[PDB]
């Protein structure tokens, strides 16, 4: 069954030559796709993926909101993308790490190691460092803890206010086709040991339905970002979830 997906899926990964996973939750049930099985169960940094609790952290405390523009004062950026004024919305969709930070910030690390722990999100380690915790150790999580935590977001079953959650979920729209809303955030870690990269979310169906997934792979350097999401649409359709 999944044998026969999974085997055409292993082969989307061995064609572009990477190990990585394919985590897909339907409600409560699990199944593991890709040629790196064993990825699924291995702490990774969250890298920019973390962002999603970060909003939320950030707006149920109410240390900014939906609206607010985070100014850029003119210093020069690691992208040329995130050099301007933006929200916490669009940030999200760009990755802007600057206006992440000011938002860690503000929560400050004793209210972030407080959440972090209260929602239990990955080992749920942050240690002294307030902007990089989730970039480059401790904290960490599973491919498989990340699904869950997304399914619980798409939900709104995580412990934030309803509102909250429909607020960073409207922030992390990538994609809509023939009725299907594709929700999520990418992720690319380029500075350590084996480079991680993620794209974790969720797919809206037309009827309602939703199908969680989180792909954490491999990444080198001479690859393009887009192969995150070329390998994840290519899987969604062939397990016919779009
Ligand atoms: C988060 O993991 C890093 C962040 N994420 C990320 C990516 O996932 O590609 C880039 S965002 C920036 C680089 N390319 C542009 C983009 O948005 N995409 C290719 C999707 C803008 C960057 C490495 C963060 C910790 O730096």
């Amino acid at each position: 069954i999944v044998q026969g997906h999974n085997q055409v899926i292993h082969q989307y990964f061995d064609e572009k030559n990477t190990s990585g996973v394919l985590v897909i939750q339907t409600d409560k049930k699990i199944n593991l796709y890709g040629n790196a099985l064993s990825r699924a169960n291995t702490e990774y940094v969250p890298a920019s993926t973390f962002k999603m609790l970060n909003a939320l952290i950030g707006l149920e405390n109410q240390k900014t909101d939906i609206n607010e523009i985070f100014k850029w004062k003119g210093e020069k950026r690691s992208f040329t993308a995130w050099e301007k004024d933006m929200t916490l919305g669009e940030a999200m969709k760009l990755s802007a790490v600057p206006v992440y930070q000011e938002l860690a910030r503000r929560i400050g690390l004793d209210l972030m190691q407080k959440e972090v722990k209260r929602i239990g999100f990955g080992n749920a380690e942050i240690g002294q460092q307030v902007d990089n915790f989730w970039l480059v150790g401790p904290l960490k999580v599973t491919p498989i803890q990340e699904v869950e935590f997304v399914s619980q977001l798409a939900h709104t079953q995580l412990p934030f206010s309803e509102k909250v959650q429909a607020n960073v979920k409207n922030m992390l729209l990538l994609e809509e086709s023939n009725g299907y809303k594709i929700f999520g955030k990418t992720g690319w870690a380029m500075d350590i040991k084996p480079q991680v990269g993620w794209l974790t979310g969720w797919v809206e169906q037309p009827d309602g339905k939703i199908v969680a997934f989180a792909l954490n792979m491999e990444m080198r350097s001479e690859m393009p970002a887009s192969i995150r999401n070329e390998l994840l649409m290519k899987s969604l359709k062939q397990l016919n979830i779009i």
